[PDB]
C-alpha cells in the first residue's frame, strides 16, 4: 500500500487533537483572567500547564508532523524540531510538581500558607521552570547528537543536498539521552517524587480528621464521667482531660464559642478543688448546650474545609496520572529500542498511536477543571453563553 494513505489517517488525527488543545486550553486562561476567585497560585501553575499545552498544538504537533515526512534537512534544524516537544513535557513536569508542593504546604502549614507563598514569587518560580525546561529539552543542541554521524545512504536515496539530513527522531537524537538523561532523570524522578508528596498529603489529611473525632470523644466522654462521679477527685480527672482537649481542638465566632466552653469547665473545676461535688456536677451540665450551640459548629465548619481541600488534591492527583499514562508507552518504546538490540523494532503503526497518545495529554486536563472544580465548571458556562 502507498504510504502516504496510513499517514492520512495520522495527520488528520494529528490535527483533530491541535484543535482541541488550542480550543480547550484557551478556555481555561480566559477563565482565570475574567474570574476573581480563579486568581491565586494554584491557578498560576495551572495557566503556566495550559501554556505549555497550547504550544503544543501550535507548535509541536505540526513539527510531529513535519518530522513523519522525513524531509531534508539541516541536522541542527532537524535537532530543534525534534527536541521542542521535550521542553514543553519538561514544563508541564515542572509545573505538576509545583502544583503538588503548593497544596501539600496549604494542608501542612494553613497558618503559615499565606506567608511562605505569593503572586510574585509564584510568577518567578514559573519562569525558572521555563528556563530550565528550555536547557533540558535542548540539551542534544549542545553536542549530544548524532550529528557526527549521519545516515548518509538514507540522505542520498531522497536526494537531500551536501550537510542536510533525512530528518528522523531515532536518527537525530541519541537513545541513551531519551533513556537516561530524559526519561530516568527528568522524567521518573520527579513523577516518583509527586506520588511520595500526594501520599504525605492523604495522609496528614486524614491524621487531622483521628485528631477531630477524637477531641470530639474526649469533650462527650468525659462528660459521662461526671454525670456518674462519685468524689470531688473523679470530676477533677474527668475536666482537667476535657480542658486540655479544649485547647487543642482550637489549635470572632470561633473565639466566643471557646470563650464559654473553657470558662465554664473552670467554673466547675474550681468548684471540683473546694470539694462540692454536686454543684461541680451541675457547672458540668452546662457545657452541654454550649456544646450544641458552637462547638459542633467547628467540629463540622472543620470537616468541611478539610474535604473541600482532599477534593482539590484529588483532582490534581489525576492531572499527575493522566500526565503518566499518556507519556509511558511512548517513554517504553524508547527502552525497547535501546536495551533490547535482538527485539524487532516496534511497528509504525505503534509509533504512530503513541504519538497521538502523548498528545492527548494537552487536551485532557480542560475536562477535568470542568468536572471536579465547581467554580472552573459555572466560569466556562458563561464565557459560552456570550
Ligand atoms: C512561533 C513560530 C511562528 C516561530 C518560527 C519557528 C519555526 C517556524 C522556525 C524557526 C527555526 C526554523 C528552523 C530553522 C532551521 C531549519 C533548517 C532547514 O534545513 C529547514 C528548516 C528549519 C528546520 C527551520 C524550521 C522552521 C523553524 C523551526
Ligand atoms: C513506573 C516505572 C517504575 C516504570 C518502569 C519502566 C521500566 C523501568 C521497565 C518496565 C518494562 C521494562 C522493560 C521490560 C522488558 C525489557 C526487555 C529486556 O530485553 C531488556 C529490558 C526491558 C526493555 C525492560 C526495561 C525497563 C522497562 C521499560
Ligand atoms: C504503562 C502502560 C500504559 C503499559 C503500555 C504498554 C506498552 C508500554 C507495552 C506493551 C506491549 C509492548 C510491546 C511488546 C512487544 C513489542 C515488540 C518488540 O520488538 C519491541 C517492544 C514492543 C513494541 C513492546 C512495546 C511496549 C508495549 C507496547
Ligand atoms: C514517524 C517517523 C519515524 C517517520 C518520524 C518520527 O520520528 N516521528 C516522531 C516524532 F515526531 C516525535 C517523537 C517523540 O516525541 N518521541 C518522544 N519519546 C519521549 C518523549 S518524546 C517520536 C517520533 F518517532
Ligand atoms: C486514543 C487514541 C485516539 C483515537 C484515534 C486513533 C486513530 C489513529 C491512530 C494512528 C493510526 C495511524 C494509521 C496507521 C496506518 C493504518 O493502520 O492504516
Ligand atoms: C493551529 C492548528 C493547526 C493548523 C496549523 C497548520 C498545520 C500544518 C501542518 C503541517 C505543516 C507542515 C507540512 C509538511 C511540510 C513539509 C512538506 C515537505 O517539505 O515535503
Ligand atoms: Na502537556
Amino acid at each position: 500500500a502507498p504510504p502516504i494513505m496510513g499517514s492520512s489517517v495520522y495527520i488528520t488525527v494529528e490535527l483533530a487533537i491541535a484543535v482541541l488543545a488550542i480550543l480547550g486550553n484557551v478556555l481555561v486562561c480566559w477563565a482565570v483572567w475574567l474570574n476573581s476567585n480563579l486568581q491565586n497560585v494554584t491557578n498560576y501553575f495551572v495557566v503556566s500547564l495550559a501554556a505549555a499545552d497550547i504550544l503544543v498544538g501550535v507548535l509541536a504537533i505540526p513539527f510531529a508532523i513535519t518530522i513523519s515526512t522525513g524531509f531534508c534537512a539541516a541536522c541542527h534544524g532537524c535537532l530543534f524540531i525534534a527536541c521542542f516537544v521535550l521542553v514543553l513535557a519538561q514544563s508541564s513536569i515542572f509545573s505538576l510538581l509545583a502544583i503538588a508542593i503548593d497544596r501539600y504546604i496549604a494542608i501542612a502549614i494553613p497558618l503559615r500558607y499565606n506567608g511562605l507563598v505569593t503572586g510574585t514569587r509564584a510568577a518567578g518560580i514559573i519562569a525558572i521552570c521555563w528556563v530550565l525546561s528550555f536547557a533540558i529539552g535542548l540539551t542534544p543542541m549542545l553536542g549530544w547528537n548524532n550529528c557526527g554521524q549521519p545516515k548518509e545512504g538514507k540522505a542520498h536515496s531522497q536526494g537531500c543536498g551536501e550537510g542536510q539530513v533525512a530528518c528522523l527522531f531515532e536518527d537525530v537524537v541519541p537513545m541513551n539521552y531519551m533513556v537516561y538523561f530524559n526519561f530516568f532523570a527528568c522524567v521518573l524522578v520527579p513523577l516518583l517524587l509527586m506520588l511520595g508528596v500526594y501520599l504525605r498529603i492523604f495522609a496528614a489529611a486524614r491524621r487531622q480528621l483521628a485528631d477531630l473525632e477524637d477531641n470530639w470523644e474526649t469533650l462527650n466522654d468525659n462528660l459521662k464521667v461526671i454525670e456518674k462521679a462519685d468524689n470531688a477527685a473523679q470530676v477533677k480527672d474527668a475536666l482537667t482531660k476535657m480542658r486540655a482537649a479544649a485547647l487543642d481542638a482550637q489549635k470572632k465566632d470561633f473565639r466566643h464559642g471557646f470563650d464559654i466552653l473553657v470558662g465554664q469547665i473552670d467554673d466547675a473545676l474550681k468548684l471540683a478543688n473546694e470539694g462540692k461535688v454536686k454543684e461541680a456536677q451541675a457547672a458540668a451540665e452546662q457545657l452541654k448546650t454550649t456544646r450544641n450551640a458552637y462547638i459542633q459548629k467547628y467540629l463540622e465548619r472543620a470537616r468541611s474545609t478539610l474535604q473541600k481541600e482532599v477534593h482539590a488534591a484529588k483532582s490534581a492527583a489525576i492531572i499527575a496520572g493522566l500526565f503518566a499514562l499518556c507519556w509511558l508507552p511512548l517513554h517504553i518504546i524508547n527502552c525497547f529500542t535501546f536495551f533490547c538490540p535482538d527485539c524487532s523494532h516496534a511497528p509504525l503503526w505503534l509509533m504512530y498511536l503513541a504519538i497521538v497518545l502523548a498528545h492527548t495529554n494537552s487536551v485532557v486536563n480542560p475536562f477535568i477543571y470542568a468536572y471536579r472544580i465547581r467554580e472552573f465548571r459555572q466560569t466556562f458556562r458563561k464565557i459560552i453563553r456570550s
